[PDB]
This record gives C-alpha cells, sequence and structure tokens, in this order.
C-alpha cells in the first residue's frame, strides 16, 4: 500500500532534519 508501509523512511529524514526547526524557531509547528 502507500499509507503506512512508508512512513519515514531513509530518505525523508534527511528533508526531515532540517525542516522540523530551521523552517521556524520555536515549539509548536517545528518539531511537529
Amino acid at each position: 500500500y502507500a499509507f503506512a508501509c512508508p512512513a519515514c523512511p531513509k530518505r525523508f529524514m534527511r528533508s526531515d532534519a532540517l525542516s522540523k526547526h530551521i523552517k521556524t524557531a520555536f515549539i509548536v509547528v517545528a518539531l511537529g
């Protein structure tokens, strides 16, 4: 399927290790 199989691959974590804080500067929509 395509709605849980992935979720958090080893490729996304890359664009995720700089899009949960650098995309802002706080704790509300940064981390998650």
